[PDB]
DNA sequence: GGGGGAAGGACTC
DNA sequence: ATGAGTCCTTCCCCC
């Protein structure tokens, strides 16, 4: 199999940039403000320039102004950049019919009946990436190997605007060097755990009795890290359905109060309808983020669709059995609706 | 033993 | 210390 992994760079700044040359060269970063208080929310995604000073995804909007106060800050419009990436996905699918979809900016393509080698796979993945340019302005990264945890980690080698092609013997280069810290899937607790374990690398997973591994990482992460080692690796490239659909929001204080977290939750579900958008769900969630950051949940599956009065009474209930069964307060309250017809 | 729903976890963009 | 969505584990009823 020949894989080529499409990821756009930097996606919701560079499609900022796009809108507004003008902020071409200048650290850009793009945020989610919770309401709290003036700059309380954090980072969805900054630009390279941003980036190049410590200012990633994921830290609070107040950090992020001390290391770059005179950065250009934009409130995140994700309908904007999904709008976008939709016309990009479309492009793609010129190139292939076996596309997977993962995210707003990560596509797969199996490419195996289009090209009869790497040296014309990687022709191919410069054809793209100037197709999207011509079309869209938006620059991507092209990664390319034989499945599709390689053809990523090729990505996260090659970006920014980059290309790049783990061939069937750097595979095996990376299978003993590449920190397995870096294979997707493995985060911090999971990473640790390994550590733990000696396990640095993916080669030292066919050196340790499974159970050991097992019991530590659980069944499926040991058989998918396994599996690379041994090289034997395939997940194939699947059309992606979404399976849920929800939204939460931040209280502008924290409460254990029903008629003050009421409000908050009813536009959660008014969001999550529009955006459900005439797919009927059969299940849905409450979900409660504590005030020490904990996530709580409570669901319940009908035997038929939901209505927005449904869920109205049944979120309620739901909020109530929450409340009933955890004395902290909360902080975050949403809904998330799944079992689609 | 293990299928199958609920709730928690861990990860990723 | 945002927001969204996915897959997996653990506990449990049940067959
Ligand atoms: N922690 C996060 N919170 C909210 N949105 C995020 C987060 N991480 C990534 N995104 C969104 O995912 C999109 C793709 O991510 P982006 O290209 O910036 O990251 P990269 O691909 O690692 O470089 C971005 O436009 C944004
Ligand atoms: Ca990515
Ligand atoms: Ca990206
Ligand atoms: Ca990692």
């Amino acid at each position: 199999m020949i894989v080529l992994f499409v990821d756009f760079d930097y996606f919701a700044a560079q499609v900022e940039e796009v809108l507004n040359p003008s902020l071409k060269g200048k650290p850009v970063v793009v945020c989610v403000f919770s309401g709290r208080f003036e700059d309380s929310g954090a980072v969805a995604t900054a630009n390279y320039e941003a980036r190049k000073f410590g200012v990633k995804a994921g830290i609070p909007i107040v950090e992020a102004k001390k290391i770059l106060p005179n950065a250009v800050y934009l409130p995140m419009r994700k309908e904007v950049y999904q709008q976008v990436s939709s016309r990009i996905m479309n492009l793609l699918r010129e190139y292939s019919e076996k596309i997977e979809i993962a995210s707003i900016d990560e596509a797969y393509l199996d490419i195996s009946d289009k090209v009869r080698d790497y040296r014309e796979a990687y022709n191919l993945g410069l054809e793209i990436k100037n197709k999207i340019l011509e079309k869209e302005k938006i620059t991507v990264t092209v990664g390319i190997s034989k499945n599709k945890v390689f053809a990523k980690i090729a990505a996260d080698m090659a970006k920014p605007n980059g290309i790049k092609v783990i061939d069937d013997e750097e595979v095996k280069r990376l299978i003993r060097e590449l920190d397995i810290a870096d294979v997707p899937g493995i985060g911090n607790i999971t990473a640790e755990k390994l550590k733990k374990l000696g396990i640095n690398k993916l080669v030292d997973t066919l050196s340790i009795e499974f159970d050991k591994l097992k019991g530590m990482i659980g069944e499926a992460k040991a058989k998918y890290l396994i599996s690379l080692a041994r090289d034997e690796y395939n997940e194939p490239i699947r059309t992606r359905v979404r399976k849920s659909i929800g939204r939460i929001v931040t209280m502008k204080r924290n409460s254990r109060n029903l008629e003050e977290i009421k409000p908050y939750l009813f536009r959660a579900i008014e969001e999550s309808y529009y955006k459900l958008d005439k797919r009927i769900p059969k299940a849905i969630h409450v979900v409660a983020v504590t005030e020490d950051l904990d996530i709580v949940s409570r669901g319940r599956t009908f035997p038929h669709g939901i209505s927005k009065e449904t869920a109205y009474s049944e979120s309620v209930k739901l909020l109530q059995k929450i409340l009933e069964e955890d004395e902290r307060k909360i902080r975050r309250i949403g809904v998330r609706f799944s079992k689609f017809i």
